[PDB]
């Protein structure tokens, strides 16, 4: 298993414009569009992301593409980011995956906001960061999603992927 296989499970692919779980227009892989209401401030968005006019559809091809620009991207802002380096660079390589998942689903900054939840995975305390973790509007927004991630942390294995 890797990052792009972990987040292909808990995004799913779509390849027409779809409301996210917070109601925000998204297409391909959770690739976030806009939080704006209207549909055609998305369509706008999304012509502007693929180079094309799209009509609200794109490719299988267009969406793995966004797919690995958001990947890429949420790495490089773990990197340039002096609250989450420090911690990426502690953790063993299945872990970094479930940072990254973190990074990916809400941004740097929300993910920066875990003050406590980070000091305890620095130190490498997985029981208690599990469970500072779950206390969170994330874990009660979507709980199935956080509890896998919640377990990566956990075991630092991929036991909560290989089921799905």
């Amino acid at each position: 298993m890797n990052i792009f296989e972990m987040l292909r499970i808990d995004e799913g692919l779509r390849l027409k414009i779809y409301k996210d779980t917070e109601g925000y227009y998204t297409i391909g892989i959770g690739h976030l569009l806009t939080k704006s209401p209207s549909l055609n401030a998305a369509k706008s968005e999304l012509d502007k992301a693929i180079g094309r006019n799209c009509n609200g559809v794109i490719t299988k091809d267009e969406a793995e593409k966004l797919f690995n620009q958001d990947v890429d991207a949420a790495v490089r802002a773990i990197l340039r980011n002096a609250k989450l380096k420090p911690v990426y660079d502690s953790l063993d390589a299945v872990r970094r995956c479930a940072l990254i998942n973190m990074v990916f689903q809400m941004g740097e900054t929300g993910v920066a906001g875990f003050t406590n939840s980070l000091r305890m995975l620095q130190q490498k305390r997985w029981d208690e960061a599990a469970v500072n973790l779950a206390k969170s509007r994330w874990y009660n927004q979507t709980p199935n999603r956080a509890k896998r991630v919640i377990t990566t942390f956990r075991t630092g294995t991929w036991d909560a992927y290989k089921n799905l």
